[PDB]
């Protein structure tokens, strides 16, 4: 039976625990373990990889499948000797649940204007804020793929006008959605935008100024909120911070940034109307990646094929 | 037609803006209004009332029904005169959607370490903290009406256990209910306790540190979070400060306070595990009070019976 290579950089103690009875008959290689740091991994069928070190595929040519620790594959497709064989990317109910924990916190503490109230109290004053309810804002979510659509579901079962857009369209009870050319018609509506898209060429640097100055001021607020927890590399942050100051944007939540970790000089760290997550918005839960990964090996194995594969072309 | 008295002491703009075309075909005596202050009042059958001057119903004798601006009528069951006639409360579902929006954000804020994260972004340091998802959380809710129920599917559907107690038993799909004997076994299966109990003098002082020590420590924090939005008369702040104090709970929610408004002196204001809001759970949308007051006026002169009426013995 291959061994399985794990290669993730994770919180070491969560990695550990799920490690006990993961890959039942097989050997399981962790290259967080020093005594491994000179083993050659020839002959090895699998790797399950985030953030793994450069040289790994030129130690592991023989790979069959490299699954990564997350949904997103933008840093593994390139990672150099990235081999010619299927990816497969995170898919599981564990970081689709999680996901919408932190989508749905977001627009919550945005609607009901916790900065706001927490400056009152921090002057110890007491004073009730006129308040719209959910279905007074609409949230309009780009990336209408596995985590957008729990996500949208959600929020609407919360009582938000939610719309969608990505660049086919899809149909999903509830929810208004939007093709790539119905973007601005979206983004004219859209009291709320949540980023929800991988990074690939095409979603470099979309969330800017342009952008932002599209979206919708006739909310209850007069002036629309971003969140992201997709990927940094799609958000111009430079524009961000403008927007803010210029109160073209009231506030924003960010759980991703195009250098992670933000750098303790960034002025993100004190804006009071931002919210910034350390990339925590879905955490892996390592052992139910563990449960996917044996479970994908074994369709592998049967000839079955395998689920959420990349298209490494496109770049998800 | 009889008049109808409006004695709101809501945002005065927001009672304003609602009484344009409302009750057509009425007069309606808004007692915000200085012009009003000496009129009579008798004859008049119909009073919509929240914190009403001491002296109303000497002042308006004939009342056949009284409608609450709020759900809980615990303050105005003990204004002097308080006619012997139907006192209606309200109930709707823009009251209802509202609370749940708040029970959720809090539930959310203590699953997702936010003041946590918050100190770190003060010390501009990035750093992931192992974090259970819902499922690992048992949310116990004590009062399980039109809002514990509304709030129990919500929390439920958003992937929390949920569990809930009451006077009586309950039936609600996915929710474990409790009947008034079943506390203690309640309250150790509860991680994050949310109070939505009105205040009656059964319920008075219910939430003491004997009560927060029977809270289960079994959760993925090691102790339990307390979040009240019924009323303040229920919970004895003493406890709470010093449960919060010595780690007995990890953290509290407060929307309500034995005394309202919060002293400027409390001690609340800066604790950095508690989060205080000043009675805003559930903002009374003054539109849909009026509406849901025409509506009963309606039923009662056709001689249907009214709902949502409030037994004065039980004091809700
Ligand atoms: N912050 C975190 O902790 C965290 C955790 C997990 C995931 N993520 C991020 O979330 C992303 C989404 O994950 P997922 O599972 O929902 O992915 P998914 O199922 O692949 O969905 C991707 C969606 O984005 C759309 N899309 C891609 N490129 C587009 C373009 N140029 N224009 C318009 N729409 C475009 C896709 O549209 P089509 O269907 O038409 O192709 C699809 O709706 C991941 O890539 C990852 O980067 C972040
Ligand atoms: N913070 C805010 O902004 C805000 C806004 C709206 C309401 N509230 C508060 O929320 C409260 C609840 O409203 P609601 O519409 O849900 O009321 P509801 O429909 O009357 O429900 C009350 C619940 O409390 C239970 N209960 C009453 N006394 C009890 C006792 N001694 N022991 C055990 N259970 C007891 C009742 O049990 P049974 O069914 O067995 O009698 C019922 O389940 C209101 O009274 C008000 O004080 C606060
Ligand atoms: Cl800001
Ligand atoms: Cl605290």
């Amino acid at each position: 039976k291959s061994p399985v290579i794990v290669d993730l950089k994770f919180i070491p103690e969560e990695v550990e625990a799920a490690l006990a009875g993961a890959f039942p008959g097989r050997e399981v290689i962790d290259l967080a373990d020093p005594a491994h740091q000179e083993r050659d991994l020839s002959g090895i069928d699998y790797a399950v990889v985030w953030k793994s070190a450069p040289d790994l595929f030129s130690r592991a040519p023989d790979l069959k499948v490299v699954f990564s620790g997350g949904a997103g594959v933008d840093h593994v497709l390139t990672l150099p000797g990235l081999p010619d064989v299927p990816l497969v990317r995170f898919v599981d109910r564990t970081l689709t649940t999680r996901m919408s924990e932190w989508v749905m916190m977001q627009c919550l503490l945005h609607l009901r204007q916790h900065r706001a109230y927490e400056a009152l109290a921090k002057k110890h004053e007491w004073r009730d804020l006129s308040q719209p309810e959910a279905a007074d804002v609409t949230v309009g979510i780009m990336g209408m793929g596995v985590l957008g659509q729990d996500a949208a579901r959600k929020l609407a079962a919360m009582g938000f006008k939610v719309i969608g857009w990505s660049r086919s369209k899809r149909v999903i009870e509830g929810v208004e959605t939007y093709d790539a050319a119905g973007l601005d018609a979206f983004l004219g509506r859209t009291d709320f935008l949540v980023g929800l898209l991988p990074l690939t060429p095409d979603t470099r640097g979309i969330f800017n100024a342009a952008l932002f100055a599209k979206l919708s001021r006739n909310g209850p607020f007069g002036a629309p909120v971003f969140i992201n927890a997709g990927r940094g590399g799609s958000q111009v942050e430079a524009d961000i911070l403008e927007c803010l100051d210029s109160g073209v944007l009231g506030g924003a939540s960010l759980d991703v940034f195009e250098r992670e970790p933000l750098s303790p000089e960034s002025r993100f760290w004190d804006m009071p109307n931002v919210y910034v997550t350390p990339h925590v918005a879905a955490s892996s839960d390592v052992r139910a990646l563990f449960v996917h990964v044996e479970h994908q090996i074994a369709r592998f194995e049967s000839g079955l094929p395998l689920e959420h594969v990349v298209d490494k072309v496109a770049g998800y």
